[PDB]
């Protein structure tokens, strides 16, 4: 009850900043995930023992990859941590308990390939789910984690409570599919620029959210410069990978899925930044102005490729 976590002064102080990255001794994470539920929601949200226990399993039922792996699931829950903090009265009391453990759980059981290849493979996994298939998967997993014995963490809620905070953490992360993103955030646009974004509205907070999802999964492109390259090879390492499991099914995968292809991600990544990220941010930044920095960090890293690019590294 009394019982706080407490970070060394330097994580204290950089946690709160969007472009904290959680660092390389994996036992600290659940500590600073602990950490950040209890500014983010307060220390009565979660059962201390229940929690810990739903953190432990969840980190079990990440897998051992390249980037979809334990360290992102903690990466993408600390910048959710920084949007909500940084705008204290537009959530709910469900919302922050619900939205956390989204971003904790949102790649739960991710094998390092796309929906594409499970597809094209005819992975089990396509029949049960035909579009969003991993995010159908994840919601699918945490659900089971929930209901593991001494696993609810929500069993101090009512019974239609429980039934929103579950229905916010599917839609969470059904939106972490980036093929939903494109229109999302048109949609967004639009609201936002003729005026009829109305955050009571819960058809537009369910948008919202969606787009802080995706702005959190996305988020190793609002690092500094030396987090976001080296998080890159881990995203190229699984593409490649996928790449190689397409030529092994007889079929020529996308240049970006190729290692073939190396020279051309420099070029690939200001695509990316251009089509998805900065869209993104930008969207994000005219409905929640504190989370401008995110969006003053994608710029510096595309900054940064476009130097890679001019041979000036
Ligand atoms: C940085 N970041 N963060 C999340 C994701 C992402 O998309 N996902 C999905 C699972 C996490 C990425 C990313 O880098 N995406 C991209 C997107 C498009 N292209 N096109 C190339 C390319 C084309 C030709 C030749 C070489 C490379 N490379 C990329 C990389
Ligand atoms: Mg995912
Ligand atoms: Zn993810």
């Amino acid at each position: 009850g009394l019982m706080q976590f407490t970070l060394p002064v330097r994580l204290c102080k950089e946690i709160e900043l969007f472009h904290f990255d959680i660092g390389p001794f994996e036992n600290m994470w659940p500590g600073i995930f602990v950490y950040m539920v209890h500014r983010s929601c307060g220390t009565s949200c979660f059962e201390l023992e229940k929690l810990c226990r739903f953190i432990m399993s969840v980190k079990k039922n990440y897998r051992r990859v390249p980037y979809h792996n334990w360290k992102h699931a903690v990466t993408v829950a600390h910048c959710m941590y920084a949007i909500l903090q940084n705008n204290h009265t537009l959530f709910t009391d469900l919302e922050r308990k619900g939205l956390l453990i989204a971003c904790l759980c949102h790649d739960l059981d991710h094998r390092g390939f796309s929906n594409s290849y499970l597809q094209k493979f005819d992975h089990p996994l396509a029949a049960l789910y035909s579009t969003s298939t991993m995010e159908q998967h994840h919601f699918s997993q945490t659900v089971s984690i929930l209901q593991l014995e001494g696993h609810n963490i929500f069993s101090t809620l009512s019974s239609s409570e429980y039934e929103q905070v579950l229905e916010i953490i599917r839609k969470a992360i059904i939106a972490t599919d980036l093929a939903l993103y494109f229109g999302n955030r048109k949609q967004l646009e639009e609201m936002y620029q003729t005026g009829s974004l109305n955050l009571n509205n819960q058809s537009h907070r369910d948008r919202v959210i969606g787009l802080m999802m995706t702005a959190c999964d996305l988020c190793s492109v609002t690092k500094l410069w030396p987090v976001t390259k080296l998080t890159a090879n881990d995203i190229y390492a699984e593409f490649w990978a996928e790449g190689d499991e397409m030529k092994k099914l007889g079929i020529q995968p996308i240049p970006m899925m190729d290692r073939d292809k190396k020279d051309e991600v420099p070029q690939g990544q200001l695509g990316f930044y251009n089509a998805v990220a900065i869209p993104c941010y930008t969207t994000l930044t005219q409905i929640l102005p504190p989370t401008e920095p995110l969006l003053k960090a994608c710029r510096d890293n595309l900054s940064q490729w476009e130097k890679v690019i001019r041979g000036e590294e």
